[PDB]
Formats: C-alpha cells, sequence, structure tokens
C-alpha cells in the first residue's frame, strides 16, 4: 500500500545520514545509482529526499550505504517535497537557477504560449538531466535539459 | 557610451506598452526578433526588461512596434534585472520552473559538484532556448535547454 | 498570434473598470456569460484576469459591458495569473478556502497519493463550478466541485 | 472533561509517528477509517493533527497503529489547527489546491456574492470529500468536492 | 443585482476621499450613522472599506457628505475587506488590539474550547461595538464587546 | 526578587507539558484556577506562557498538576510574551479574532478617537473575559469584553 | 470635531510637500517649532505625519510654509502612525536605533521588570528630547532621553 | 586570544541557563553587577548574550550563578548580537521602544541632521541607562538615555 | 540650513530622471563627476539618491545634466538612504555583492575581531573604488576596495 | 569523490564546535591557518562552513583543534552556503557590510557597467582579504578588498 510524508524534516534528516555514509564510503552519486535501472538525477533527488524509490530500488542502495530498516522504508514513502529551505536558495549553486528565471521566466512564459498555447510545461510529467561539455572558448559547461510535457489550459 | 537602469518599474511599463503595441499589430516575438540576427530568447527578454539591446536592435524592433524615441532610447539601457514580481512566482506557467527548483534544486547541487567539481554553473556565461517536441505518446513537449559556463570554486 | 502579459496589474485594473460599469449597467455575472458558450466561472475569472476569451466572447462582454477596443483586446490575452494581493488572502469569503486548505492540505495530499498515486491533481486540466443548495437543516450550502486530472509522477 | 493544544508541533510530531507505523503496518488511511462510523477525510485529518478523534474512534485508530496511550489521549485533544509549513505549500500535490485559489479565489468570491450574498461560504460547517472519476479522453480525475454552509454578513 | 469589489485599493481612496470631506464639514461618525437605523460601527466600517451599506443607508450618508453618485454606488459594493495595510498594525491605537491578541489569543482558543467546545466564535455572525465608562480609579475607559456566535467543529 | 525571561520557548514548551497533566487528569481551566482567588483569564494565560503566577498559586497550580520544583519556580518569571507562532494565526479559532482586526481594526481607531481622543487603549491596564449567552434564534453566542484603559497623546 | 486618518500615505505625502517647501525657503525645524509654543520634537513629528498639532499651530506652520487650506486641515487630523517604510528602517541614521534595540531590548526588559515590575514603560504617555553635548574625547554626542511612564502588569 | 561566536543561539541557550540559576538564587541584575566595576546595562547586556565580559568580570558573575567553566569562558567570546527573535518584537515590554521607533524614526533622522549633520548617532560608540523617577502626576517613570557618539558622513 | 528626505521614493524618481537625461546626452559618470573634486563613487552615489551633494557640486551637475532648480534643490538635501527595492537584490550585478556577503560575512566577522577587537568596520566613516585590473589568465577583474574606520565596543 | 552537503545546520554546528574548541586552547584563525599553504579567509571560511578544505588541510586544522574523523571529513565536504541565519544580519558587524550594500549597491551596478560592461563582478571567481592599517588621523582602518572576475553579459 502507498505510503505518504508530510513533514519533509523526516527525510531531510535521512538525507543528511546518507551524505555522511556517501562520504564516508567515498562513494558517488553514478555509482550508487548504478544497478537501480533508474536515472542518476531520479535516484539522487530520491536520496535527498524529493522522489520515493520502489522498493527494488531502496533495497538496492540501502545495501550500499549500509542503511536499516526504517530508513530503507522511508525511501519509499512519497515525500513531502521542497529541497529549499526558505523559498530563495543561499546557495550560489542552487542560487544560479533561481537566478535563470529571474532572468528568463517572463520570457519563458512568452515563448510557451507562443510556441505551445496557454496552459503550462509540466514539473511533473518531466524529466531533467545534466551533461558536462568542453567549451569551445576553453573550460567547459553544463548543459541541463528540461523536458517536460505541454499541458494546455482550454476554456471550458 | 553605455547608460545603466536602477528601477526595474521604467523598463517594466515600457514592456507593457511594448506588448499592447504588439497584441494591436498581431505580431509574434518570432517576427519581432526576426532580421536583428539575435535569438529570440534575447530579443523577448530585452522587451520584457531583462537584456539590453545594441542601438540597431532597438531601432529595428521600434519600427516594428511603432515606439516613440524615449522607449528606443530606453531599450538600450542595461537594466535593474528581476523579472519576478515578488520571490516567487504567481503565475502558472512560470511558477513550474520555480517547482523544478524545488524539487531538484539539491540534485543539480550535487551532480554540477560530482560532474564538474566545487563552484557554479553560470546565469550569465549563458544562453537558452526552447524547442517543441512531440511526445510519444501524443502531445507536445518542450525541451529547455539551459546551457552555462562552469565556473570553478577554487582554494587561495 | 496569441499574446500574453507579463504584469497582472494592467488586467488588474481592467477587472476594475469592468466591475464599475457592470455595477453601472446592475449587470450578473450570470448574464454576462450566457451566450458566450463558455461556463460562468471561466468568463467571470477572464473578466478578473484570471482566463483569456475567445475573440468572440470577448467581443460579446466588451458589448454587454461598454469596453473600447483596448479592453477587449486586452481580455483575448493570456494573463499574468495571480489574483491574490500577497499571498495570503485578507478577504473573509477568499480565506475561507485558504483555511480549507490550511486544515485539509495535508489530508488532500495524502488521500490523492491512496486514491491515484504519486503525483498531482492538476489546476490546468480542471474545471469548477459553485452551486447554491438548500441545507435540509435550515439555510444554504455551496457545493464547490474541484475537477482535476490526475498527473502520476513516475520513475525514469 | 475536553482539552486542547496550543503548539502545533507536539500533534505534527505524533503525526510523523503515526505514519511511520502505518507504514511499517503496510496500512492504508481508507483500513484505519473503517470501523469508526467516521469519514475517511475526517479520519485522516485527525491522524495528521487537523481533527480530534471521539475517544472510542481514537482507541480504535490506536489500536491499529499500536499507539502509546498518551498518543491515544493527544488525538482526542482539539488541535491547533494549520498544516502548512510556512504559509505557501512548497510539495506539488498540496501546491496546485493553492494554486486553484491563485486562479480562481476572486472568482470564487464574485460569485459566492451573486449567488448567495454578503458573507462567507464556511471551513467550518463544513465537509469534504476526494472521488475518483475515469475520464473519457483516458486516464482518470479526483473530483473534490468542497460543501460549506453560507454564513451571511449583515448591517446591524 | 449584488456588486462586489476585488481590490481593496478602490474602497480605501473612497474612504481618505470621505475622511476629507468630513473633515471639512466638521463632522463625527455618530452623526453621520444617525438616522441611518444601523450602529454606528456598522456605518463607520461601511465608509471605511470594510462593510457594503444597504442603498438608503448609502444615500444617507452620501447626502451628508457631499458624495458624487461613483461614490455612493460604490459605498453599495461588497468589499474586499482587509483594513490592516501590511498584516501588523503600525499604528498604536490599533496595535494594541493586535496586542490583546498576541498575549492572550491562546487563552481565548483554550476557554472558548472549554466553554462552548470544538470550533469557533464566528466573525461573521458578529456584532462590535464601543463604550466610553469612567474608570473607578480615575480617567476613562473602553468597553469593547466582541459579540459572535458559536460554530461548532463536528465529527463527520 | 523579580525574575523575567527573555526567549518564549522555555515557557512555551512548559505550556505543552502543562497541558499534558492536565488532559492525563482530565482537568478544567476552571478548576484549576479555582482558589487561587485569581480569574480563569488570567490563570489560563499564565499557565500558556503569557503571564506570571504569584509564588502561592504557582504553588497550588503545581500540586494540582504534579509540576517539579522547577516548572513552579518558572511559572512565576515575567514570560517573553508573544503567543502567535509566525505573526498571522493559522489555527482557525484564533485566526477569527485576527480577522475581526483585518474588518474593524480601522474602526476601532477611529471611534475610540471620536469618543476618547488621540491615544490609545490600553492592552495592559486592561482585562478580558468570555461569557456564554444563549442566542435566542438557536445555538449560543461568546460575548467576549475588553476593557482597556484609554491613554491619551497629548502635545508636550 | 476630532478627525482621524487611516492610510498613511496621504500625511506622509503632505510630509514630502512640506519638506519641499521647508527647503525652498531654507527653514529649520527649530524655526518652524518657533513661537508655536510646543517642543520641537513634536511639531516636527506632526510635519512627518506621526502626530496632530492643535488648530493654531496648524495655522502658524501652514502659515510659514505656505500650506493650502487642506494641509493645513490634514495636518489636524489624528494620524495613522508607523514612519519606517517595511519595518525594518534601511536609512543609517533611522537604523542605529533599531540596532540599540537588537543589543539592549532584552536588556530593557529585564531592566524595567527588576526597577519597576512587571508591565511597560509607555510609548504613549511619553516624550522625548535630542540634546548635542560636547565629548570629553572631542567631537560630538547626542543624548536622547525616552521618558515614559511606567504601567504596571497585574493579576486580576 | 579574542575568540567569536557566529550563531546566536549558544549565548541564548546560555542566557536562559544563566536566568534559570539567577532565579533558583533569587539575584538581581544589580546585584549580580555589583563589584564587576561595569554599568548594570552593559553586564546584564552580556549575561543576556549581547556583549562580551573582560575574563575577570565573567568569573565573579560565574561564581555568583554557579556557572560551568565552559560558560564562563562562553561569557568572554565576543557575540553573534541580535536579540529579537525575529525582527519585530512580540512582548510587550520590548515592543514599546519598537513603536517609539515606528513614531519618532523620521523626527530622530531629521533633528539628528539639523543639530548634527549628515551621518549618524553610533549605537557602538554607545551607552544606555534606566533610570526610575517619581512621575509629580502619581506614579512612575523610565528616564532612558541613550548616549551616542556624532559620526558625521562627509564627501570624498 | 541642512535638509532631510524622510521618503526615498522622492530622489528615487529624480535618480530616473537623471539616468534619462544621461543617456540622451550619451554622458558617463565619470565626466559628470569631473570637475566637481568629488570621488566618482560619491557623486554617483549622489545622483542615485544615497548621498547629498554640496550646493556647488548640484549646480555643477545640474548644469551637465539639465535639470531644474527644485532637482538641483533635492540633490543637496540629505536623503533616506537605502538603494535595494526590497532588502535582497533582484538584479544579477548588485546580488553577487550580497553573495559575497552570505558566504564571507562571518568570516569578515570573525576576523575583524581577531584584527581589531570588538566593535565594527564602519559603513559611514568609510570610503569604497571600483579598480579594473587585467586578468593574468585573459579577461578583466574588478578590485573593489572598501575602507572603513574600526570603531571599538568596549565595555563602560 | 566529491561530498557535498544541503543542509547547512550540519556544517554549521561542527563550526559552533570548532570555536569552543579554538576557544579552549586560545587559538587565533591566523595561525590555525598558517601551515594550510592556504590564504586564512579561506581558512577561516571554511571552519565557519562556508568553503570546503583540501584533504590536508583539512587533517591540520584538524589536529590543531582536535577534531574527530567525521569531523575532518565534514570539513572536505562541499557546503551548502549561506552564512546569514535570516536574509539580513542582525549582528551589527555584520550588519555594517550589509549597509555598504544599501548605500552603494546602485552605485557598484551603475560603476561596473561604465568600467567593464554588461554582466558581473563574480563572487566566485573571486578572492577576499582584511587588512588592518593605521589612520593617517588616528585609529585603524580596515583595507578590504573584493577581487573577482568580470564575467560579460552578450547579446547572442
Ligand atoms: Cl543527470
Ligand atoms: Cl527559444
Ligand atoms: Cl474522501
Ligand atoms: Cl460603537
Ligand atoms: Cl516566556
Ligand atoms: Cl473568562
Ligand atoms: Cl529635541
Ligand atoms: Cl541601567
Ligand atoms: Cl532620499
Ligand atoms: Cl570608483
Amino acid at each position: 500500500m502507498i505510503q505518504s510524508q508530510i513533514n519533509r524534516n523526516i527525510r531531510l534528516d535521512l538525507a543528511d545520514a546518507i551524505l555522511l555514509s556517501k562520504a564516508k564510503k567515498d562513494l558517488s552519486f553514478a555509482e550508487i545509482a548504478d544497478g537501480t535501472g533508474l536515472a542518476e538525477a531520479f535516484v539522487t533527488a530520491a536520496l535527498l529526499g524529493q522522489q520515493a524509490l520502489p522498493a527494488d530500488a531502496a533495497r538496492l542502495v540501502g545495501a550500499k550505504l549500509d542503511l536499516d530498516e526504517d530508513s530503507i522504508l522511508l525511501l519509499q514513502m512519497i515525500p513531502l517535497r521542497g529541497c529549499i529551505d526558505d523559498r530563495i536558495p543561499t546557495d550560489p549553486t542552487m542560487y544560479q537557477f533561481y537566478e535563470m528565471l529571474q532572468v528568463y521566466g517572463t520570457t519563458l512564459k512568452a515563448l510557451v504560449h507562443e510556441k505551445f498555447g496557454d496552459g503550462i510545461i509540466s514539473a511533473i510529467n518531466f524529466k531533467l538531466d545534466v551533461k558536462k561539455v568542453a567549451d569551445p572558448e576553453g573550460g567547459e559547461r553544463a548543459v541541463i535539459t528540461l523536458d517536460g510535457k505541454y499541458l494546455p489550459t482550454k476554456p471550458f
């Protein structure tokens, strides 16, 4: 039977315990996700309290991180989502994504309505991935792909 | 000589005027940008107060939209950027992008640090674009590509 | 060509002008929506700046309310939605609905996950209606039906 | 003698404990409420700290979940209600209901005054329920019924 | 047909104009409410944007204050209520009432539940009045009576 | 020698402990205050962290509730007052009193100035009480009397 | 008959006009308050929207500043007080007084309770003055005297 | 070597422990500061976490209050100052001082600039004291003296 | 006679007008400050509402910008300082300086106390400047120097 | 493998433990950073939870402070940065840096744009140092050098 959380702090406390174990074992998110059949972004989100793992995935990552039974069960709970402490991130790495919305948020709205129509690009019927690539000018770039379903707003 | 703004309301009020003109002329953002040599996302952002147009582009869009000279000059000013009225978007279309950050913000942080290192993906050395792709299961998806330079944080 | 707003105040100022005209003519929302082919809640939301009207509906309500051409045009624009002045309504009538969420929000989440699964009940693929019904015990009740699509959250 | 709470955290801490037991026992809210004579929404709300259980119902759910006496007592206290952590929900599932208010809030006000008069639709003399209905276009919808008494505002 | 507002600033701007007229005519709130058949507190609240006046009351106070027709019509509209600029009053006179709630709010909850039961004392089925009385120790006291219906919260 | 608090959490935590003891003993506020010589609203406010008990009353209520010596001493401290968790109450029972201020705050100011003069009605030289009165139309009403000294603001 | 305001912006807009006139005439606050028989701090506060002037003083300052009749009447109204734009001052001069409260607020509470007892030092039965005194170490000091009545909090 | 704090809670938690000890020993702030050679306002502020005590004063107060060594060392640390829990005080005693700034803040700014010039009255080069004086009309007054260095803002 | 502002919007509106004139005349801040004898940072801050210009400097920049007499007079007023719209900058250029504080704020506190002692580095007895320096690895750097007087916090 | 944090409190609690140990050993930040091969400002920021130490540096500071293995591992994790408790510092020492931004933030924007162009001065490609220098007029100054890369914002 599906189970869900209502207070984010239970899963966020579990996340901190996970990260400590992870650091002690010197593991990567890539290797934790290996063998689950699931995308690195999805598994990582789950570890960090923002997705639920199916039972087999939770047992696998639980074994890798030496997690107790309560914790393996908690990982399967549908979370009370919201990773930002207090609305606006303080961390520079997180903040930059917020700044992309402060600069381009209204452009995204405008071009979504022009290209698709009234409605939204879904954060639910949705996937994301992160790739590292050389910058032709030197250094490296991230190519982060947001891939969401268009859900129309129609009159009724 | 470069000119800059300090009160976003001057360019945001201009944005509303531009949008009224645009609607009266039944024009698209694609057609406004066509001929400037600049990407639609850039030109659109400038119209909406989040980027500066070079003089020629300002005159070109100014002609298309029947703008006055003060408006054409304002478009060339470096803006006081920030398109969200009060931190958290109210508009569903815009909010969904904020929700992507509430769900994946910490994952983005975690995977940036694993793939690149300490530091940030830049919103300055940065571009984005929006593409419509057919969803195999029916309907349409938006593929939004965030493309940002990695700037490392190193000891000194 | 579709047109969209980025500052809610343009359509909110239009809403106030609409309401003054409505009052001067002593019209009801029921009578304004009649003949549009659209639900009273949808048309009303449009007048109040929270939905877009198709052109024929915009011209029709514009005739009833004696709106100028710019106003008729504005009603067809995709709005920057968000009716609540500052996050939490101050008006008692509006506040009661927010209180429903303060008492039942987490119950809604839990029951949605149990009955449907991980994911959301959509406010986009969505309809609302308000019915007045006599209370068997004396007085009147409102039956407000929220009717939203289930969109699942699945691993990837 | 009736007993009441003044700090929501006592009952919200209990809720988390309840949710862990419920998960360990692989129980549903449906099952837990069955046998109490109380609506599933009402019982679930009580477990989640937003309603008080009558003594018999508290003892019944208490047995199912293996709760200690103090917990069974706490379930019977009139709660300090307010399930949302910090005014605006972060969780997508809960947020969609807030968005319904951001889109339709002023419409609900307007149509309530039109249909009933000045005053409110009550969140106190109030029932809600969640029903799953097949969507003719495929998949599933939730029909959530908010059923509140009209309380008039009259001159005095 | 009943008419309602959605932007408090319209009626609050009218309140400021009413107050200037009132001061120029050197009128009291008691004199303005006189003849109206309505309580001083109700009529005053209406002038200040927090109640609607019945048509005859509006015309009567409109005559006293020399209001134009748009204003007499506005006073009949159901308001978007909320007199506090930004949640917490700055004005010492208003603040003291908020302080009463900071000191006694939980006591009022506790004693309402003990004396009446679960539920609320209504701010809708509600009367307020202010009396001036001598303090037996010297000076003067306000006796402010909050008279609200008990609305029970009952299981379902 | 008088003793005072600077952090409300110490007395608020004691209040939760007091309420758990009260509930285990199935005691009422009326019976806890009875015998102290102090008004029920005052004693209740003390228990809930918003007033100081004199030593004898502290020992009396401490015997009734089986409190330890540090707790009995804490009850005698002048509190750091403020019962509302985060400025605006979330609990419907407490919120209704806030709403009375959102509706009637400016009216209270205006009528206080008219009847008394510039200055305040004091929340310090102040008492309150709650009386249950039959509603002639059916049910029960609370008459809550706020009784405060007028303190004038005069030129100097 | 006493008259009062409910929106601070009316008197704050007047204050700005007063300050421009004052600057054009190169007047001091000392000389504006001369002849009024009132303290410079009181009269100045009135000009800046935080006190009411008696009629004679209003006419006198109105003459000196070339104010129109509506402005002279406005100066006589009891204000909606609150001079800080958004709770915490931005201006360094004003912020230093707020910092004094951030450093010494709890000390003030503690020493007030010890020296006087439970209750408050009043901001209403109150005066303040600003004196310049030479610093023996070089330069100048301000000695700002806050003089307020002790109002006791007593059991009842 | 000088030592400093960055999280206020460590010293605030210590303050609470100090206050319990103080109350158990029935001590006054006056008695605790006696023999330190330092002003009671300064010593009190230190105990409450807003100043650092010199080693000899820390040891003297620590013996009076039976503090452990870690506590005596903590009192000598330079604090992370800020005594107000959340910007605006909730406590009536502390709030009245914030209200003096809401009423007179701008007047203080204006008179400081007139009497001294551009710049600030310092909260750093600063002392305060609280004196009790009889009120001729009956009762007691607090004369609180804020004594700060004028620091000019000069062009460069 | 020195004159001061209490509402920042007056000078911030003037700043907008100045910037439009500056842009029309294609002027730089460097050339506007030239001839004034005042640092570029100081003059610029004045134009932007954050400093007061001496009379001669006001007349000089006024001539360059073609300002009217009221504008020249406003530039000499001591401002109500505070350039950030709502506490945290939205603009990326301004935000980075805030971020410097989020990362290094506690380090600045710690090192200031170590190097100097208890107290502050002054924002009043303060200057700043911005220099451009070539980056040895390519591109350009800004070396921004914050130069503030140490003011000690001493016991009393 | 690189390891990162997502909850600032883990490292902030570590910071507090570090500062206790540091105080018990009577150590300076200068001495702690000595031998590390890294700048005092960088090492200090790491201790305070705002930077990551390389392994050797972490082991060395760990030896000087007698940290346990978990603590030495935590120091190597990339932090969830953000040292300010709640956006605006309450501590006077930290606040003054924020005030610098309230006075000069817009000037910094304007001058950055003029001297470099559109874009930012980076807080990432960035170093900071604090130098104590005698003031020629008497006393001491801090010279705080902010040294950041210019990152241009270019059209595309
Ligand atoms: Cl990925
Ligand atoms: Cl695009
Ligand atoms: Cl249900
Ligand atoms: Cl009355
Ligand atoms: Cl307390
Ligand atoms: Cl009572
Ligand atoms: Cl004075
Ligand atoms: Cl003192
Ligand atoms: Cl200003
Ligand atoms: Cl410079």
